[PDB]
C-alpha cells in the first residue's frame, strides 16, 4: 500500500527538508570511517512516503502516548539511517529495525544529525561500504535517508560521554555529553512510534 510521490525542489517542503538534511551535519568523533568524509551532500531526490495503514497505525499509538502524557506527544522530525531502509516504507517500523548492541538498549535509533544517521545507510559502523565499490566513503553511490516522525512522550533522559522503554517513560534520549557538537540521539521500543516521511536520495560530497 506504500506510494512515494517526488517533490519538486521548487516545493517549500522539499527546501525545508533539505536545509534540515544539510545544516546538520557534523564532524565525526571516527574521522570519517563509517560514514564518508564529507561536509554536504547532493540531494537527488525527496519523497514524500504515503502509507494509510502505517500512518494510522502511528495516530492511534501516538494519541495513546499523549493521552498517558498531559496531552503532549512530544513529537520530532528526526533522521534514521539503515540497511532496512526498504522494508522500512512497505511495512513499517518493527523489531527486525531495531539496533541490539546499542547504548540504550535494543530499540530503535534516530537522530538530529543527519550525519549520524549516515553512518548506519550501509550497516553497522558503515558495514563493508557500498556494494558496489565496498566504499564507506564512496562518492558516486546513491544513499538513502528516512526523515521520520517520532512520537517521544516522556523520555528518559540518558548523560552519555526489542527491549522496553524505562518504566514510566516511552523513549530514551541520548544527551550528547563530551563532544560539545554534536546533537541529541533518540530511541524507541516500539515501531508504531514512528513514521516514515521522507525518503531522501543523496550522495556525500567530496570536500574541495
Ligand atoms: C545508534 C544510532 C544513533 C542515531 C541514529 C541511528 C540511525 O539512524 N540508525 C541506526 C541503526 C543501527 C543499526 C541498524 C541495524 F542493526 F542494522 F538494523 C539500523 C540502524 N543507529 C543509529
Ligand atoms: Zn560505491
Amino acid at each position: 500500500g506504500t506510494i512515494l510521490i517526488d517533490l519538486s525542489p521548487d516545493d517549500k517542503e522539499f527546501q525545508s527538508v533539505e536545509e534540515e538534511m544539510q545544516s546538520t551535519v557534523r564532524e565525526h568523533r571516527d574521522g570519517g570511517h563509517a560514514g564518508g568524509i564529507f561536509n554536504r551532500y547532493n540531494i537527488l531526490k525527496i519523497q514524500k512516503v504515503c502509507n494509510k495503514k502505517l500512518w494510522e497505525r502511528y495516530t492511534h499509538r501516538r494519541k495513546e502516548v499523549s493521552e498517558e502524557n498531559h496531552n503532549h506527544a512530544n513529537e520530532r522530525m528526526l533522521f534514521h539511517g539503515s540497511p532496512f531502509v526498504n522494508a522500512i516504507i512497505h511495512k513499517g517500523f518493527d523489531e527486525r529495525h531495531a539496533y541490539i548492541g546499542g547504548m540504550f538498549g535494543a530499540g530503535i535509533y534516530f537522530a538530529e544529525n543527519s550525519s549520524k544517521s549516515n553512518q548506519y545507510v550501509y550497516g553497522i559502523g558503515g558495514g563493508t561500504g557500498c556494494p558496489v565499490h565496498k566504499d564507506r566513503s564512496c562518492y558516486i553511490c546513491h544513499r538513502q535517508l528516512l526523515f521520520c516522525r517520532v512520537t517521544l512522550g516522556k523520555s528518559f533522559l540518558q548523560f552519555s560521554a526489542m527491549a522496553h522503554s524505562p518504566p514510566g517513560h516511552h523513549s530514551v534520549t541520548g544527551r550528547p555529553s563530551v563532544n560539545g557538537l554534536a546533537l541529541a540521539e533518540y530511541v524507541i521500543y516500539r515501531g508504531e512510534q514512528a513514521y516514515p516521511e521522507y525518503l531522501i536520495t543523496y550522495q556525500i560530497m567530496r570536500p574541495e
